[PDB]
């Protein structure tokens, strides 16, 4: 609906709301098939001009083919890995049921009258199928009556360029494969044209909003999917693409920003500095809260999110409190701390956190008037309504022209409650709770002394 | 102009001089067109095999030009992104300019008699702009008197193979902005050849030495360009480029390398050990020091550093005096330290640092003498002159043939000055004063004790 | 051979072992050519339209000849970097031997009469040299003839199609070149086709299992090889491919997993945590162990891996002894510490392991059964037999279908044995020692107090 984003002046901060999250919890697996000929060289005495290049796009549609098969005796080990295991298991247990035998004939047969079809496997998994490619009826019928005699046949021009484009998109699909060892992701345009992948979409077994909402975000859709290189046996060239699942939509987002806290004192070496930790965007998921500490988990458009649970961490949804009372007890809020008061800038959703310190020049400006806002030492905040850019020293930084509503929540800052002679200054982990209890063997040590 | 190095055998650390920066602060922004035929299907009875194939085309065509107009209806709000802000709210700011009225056919007039143009638009902004595709009259003057009657005419086979030609350019762009999201960086010469680009710069309201400088490192200036899709309204297809403004020239910039110093005992776990922090580019700018910490920041051609200021901090030029005496007191020079006293070397512009521990074998070597040095546990260095390679346990490193001199800047080891009891060997992001301040807790709990 | 693994109940980790290891210790260096034609425009009044086609496909071929000397003003300094250094250092070199003169004309003399050679350059470097496209010829037999006269020669309509296609490989070679700085990697099947790669592979004086490794894992081989664009001279294009250097072969390597080890105490902030450091591979190598960090490093397909020296450490063979026992000593086993007990699985070779803290969901599931155990509160493990999947809270894990043994090491979560009043409970790089010594400090602030 509407963004509205909060900036919290006590701890540096700022979390930005009102966003509508879809995260990945599952995947679609579609088996894509090219039929292909089986034809070996049928070498005749030919030296025309226009054989010469059928049969030199011929043979390049048979490197094509056994550059396939030596890639495939080398099964997808090498597609992707983590401690989040294999992204593409669910592809990859699919490959395995199509080396069976018959499992092959059986997409042949449902492909035998129509383009797209659903095939039940000797799994039990109903995986929906599409031939995108007919190369095995097109050299069949217009190029062995060509090549397959004593003297070759003379083709028109027009079957050169013809089989030329036919095939062009046969090479490129292998090119790809070739170079990312059988997995790719994005899933390109020459793996399935954006008509392939809506049609693939309109005709899976799921409720019209769930075919809504990938058709119009299908740029996204394309970049969270996997092309997975299957199998060639039987004239069948299959390939296998994962297409997200999103089984939690329309949820509660917010995205946290932080930015270092520190004192101002003049003396360098004589200030204290803390960083809330665990920036990046949460969800409401379940009863809990999912948190994606990778910038690269989530895709924003507009006033939505798109994420993947694969990389993401379960915290309770208490973590929420760390925005309201960083001291409060239910929740054990973490920090960073530090002696290190270099000045530096967030460009929130609605605004810019500008954390200044030393002798460094920070301002904010307007296109029109130039600098409008010069900040002190400290940390402070600055809507998008009416900033347009925000300089730190040497460094500009535009601010994001969304709609919606900044509010500015005062409050004094928490780095001021402590004491700078007894503060653990380079604790890379901690939490509140963790710093307090440092801080009371820190009196304890000097208390009996 | 000669690249100079210095070695400081007290903090295992060295600097290459010599530099000549160029860094990024600003963009150009020009808008880039297509001109389209605005056409619907106008099928007729044709079966003959060149009608087919321009048919075909002009589908490849038509679904080139509405996959645009879907990746258009998502904004461009999966662009880019960080703590930074938008890297293109320049370019984007001129997207929205783009979609008011008459704004295109501002660049309609101006585009209508020549190739390149001068807009001013109503925010402001006079912009360069530049037609690279005239599809519009190619297409309706060769092959709308061909399909656009009751009954096809029928085109020579060079019109055929013309528009395959003309037509590949387009379909290349839309297959980039599709798996990109309309946001493509480095720009492909797809989207701008290097005529087109060297045009460009040539073409631009700047002084000469810039369009020297942007001319002589255009692959450079690729690679640190971004390409936007803006619009499809009207018969124009408009994407804009932004390229990258230098507005720092020819500042003095230096590397700083750093590897970690450690004692040397014989006994493992009774070694503690000190590494500086903050390696990386520094340049000079504007009264203070541009530092750049990220390795991807900045480009390098033999003398020449070419570098985006929007991920970098601004020091005092008092930075550079932890290369002259790490304990002077104008600033708090940084270091980590551990007991992890791991072998490693660190390639310099002119040379090697080696630091060995424990058991490593440590060599230096020509390629035509073999081995003609051996380390000795610590740390320490090797010029390029006459040496090829060095050798750290069982990984092989080669060191860089740049010409340039370097210098030993002999000094006692500063690890050896702190006593290994009372030394703070896990911290993380210190600072020469903080660890004096915890070494001063630590004597003070056995002062009085 | 059989891939096995053990789990260790004791520190929360588990080795994976069985794998045979290759590992990149050098470089083999072959010049790739394409033979050009130096003509300058020779304009005749033509109009026809084959004629045109022509004359603009030969303006394609001339503007990549240009742009290709354009980007080799720019020697090859934004290649590659790292303080590993230069991993083409080894290309670079053949390179600077190419400009020197007369060595162009020593390739065209061993690539006078056939299609491979082996040319001994001036600096003792006997590389392998291939021309994979002979423009020169074709333009000089099939194309002068037409432009080279007062009034142009009309071309039949197979040399444009056919010139189109020969002309495509440069141009392609040209577009990946220009948008990387002149260094690509991998190394596409444009720079080197699967065809000529394995002919290079066969032609190499190597052995022959040397040859059959590289035969058999070409995609491998393609992603750790660089393909450095070399020098436009006297007709001839030249390039530089680096294929990697296998000296260390079927070397035994094993993977190490961690995952945090904390207390379960039912309050919040009460639980200390524990995780071994250095998770990864390694690899037996020359009577130490090399150990890669960095996760692509190292590729992995069924039972090999394939991994690259340059960003990998030598450490003694006693690293293993971490996998035995933690607290021995003669290697000082490393660990970090916090209070951030979140619950997480990592996905190994033959299983999943999991730590599940506070009020965290965590199941292990099979496909046909659903959920088949659920985990308690600690660090545990299950093996992939009868397990699919894995679920923490929100996200879904799926478990590795490799065949192997698993077997689980019973034992004493390590964690138990720490006071956590006293334990250092935010240690960032420390090991088992480093964590006594410290409690051994606060154990003695006590004694005497
Ligand atoms: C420190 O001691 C005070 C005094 O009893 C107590 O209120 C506070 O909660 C303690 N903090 C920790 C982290 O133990
Ligand atoms: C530690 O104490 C000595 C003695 O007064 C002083 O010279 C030094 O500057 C102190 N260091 C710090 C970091 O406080
Ligand atoms: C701590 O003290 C005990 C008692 O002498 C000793 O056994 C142990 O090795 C010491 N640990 C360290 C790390 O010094």
């Amino acid at each position: 609906q509407n963004i509205t984003e909060e900036f919290y002046q006590s701890t540096c901060s700022a979390v930005s709301k009102g966003y509508l999250g879809a995260l990945r919890t599952g995947w679609y697996t579609s088996v894509i098939t090219i039929e292909l000929s089986n034809i070996k060289e049928n070498k005749c005495n030919g030296t025309d001009a226009k054989v010469k290049l059928i049969k030199q796009e011929l043979d390049k549609y048979k490197n094509a083919v056994t550059d396939l098969q030596l890639l495939m005796q080398s099964t997808p080990a090498t597609g992707s890995g983590s401690g989040s295991g294999s992204a593409i298991a669910s592809g990859v247990a699919v490959c395995k049921v199509l080396h069976l035998e018959g499992e092959v004939n059986k997409i042949k047969s449902a492909l035998l009258s129509t383009n797209k079809c659903v095939v039940s496997l000797s799994n039990g998994v109903s995986v929906l199928c599409s031939k995108v490619l007919d190369l095995k009826n097109y050299i069949d019928k217009q190029l062995l009556p060509i090549v397959n005699k004593q003297s070759c046949s003379i083709p028109n021009i027009e079957t050169v360029i013809e089989f030329q484009q036919k095939n062009n998109r046969l090479l490129e699909i292998t090119r790809e494969f070739s170079v990312n060892a059988g997995v790719t992701t994005p899933v390109s345009t020459y793996m399935l044209t954006n008509s392939e992948l809506l049609s693939l979409i309109n005709d899976m077994p799921i409720t019209n909003d769930q075919k809504k909402l990938m058709s119009n975000n299908v740029q996204i859709v394309r970049q969270q999917s996997y092309s997975i290189m299957c199998i060639i046996k039987e004239e069948v060239l299959a390939y296998v693409v994962q297409l997200p699942l999103y089984g939690v939509i329309d949820t509660p987002c917010w995205k946290l920003h932080t930015s270092p806290l520190c004192t101002t004192n003049t003396k360098e070496g004589s200030n204290i500095c803390l960083t809330r930790t665990d920036r990046g965007w949460y969800c409401d998921n379940a009863g809990s809260v999912s948190f994606f500490p990778q910038a690269e988990t989530c895709k924003v458009q507009s006033n939505r999110v798109f994420c993947d649970t694969m990389n993401s961490l379960t915290l309770p949804s208490e973590v929420n409190l760390c925005n309201v009372d960083i001291f409060n007890p239910k929740y054990d809020c973490k920090i960073m701390t530090s002696k290190t008061d270099v000045s530096s800038s967030v460009i929130t959703s609605l605004g810019a956190i500008v954390s200044c310190y030393g002798k460094t020049k920070c301002t904010a400006s307007n296109k029109n008037r130039g600098i409008i806002k010069t900040f002190s030492n400290g940390c402070d905040y600055v809507s998008n309504k009416g900033v347009d850019t925000v300089s730190v020293g040497n460094t500009l930084y535009y601010v994001n022209k969304q709609e919606g509503q900044s509010l500015y929540v005062k409050g004094e800052p928490i780095i001021n409650f402590y004491d700078p002679l007894v503060f653990p200054s380079d604790e890379f982990d901690a939490s509140i709770s963790q710093v307090n209890e440092k801080i009371n063997q820190s009196l304890a040590f000097i208390r009996k002394s």
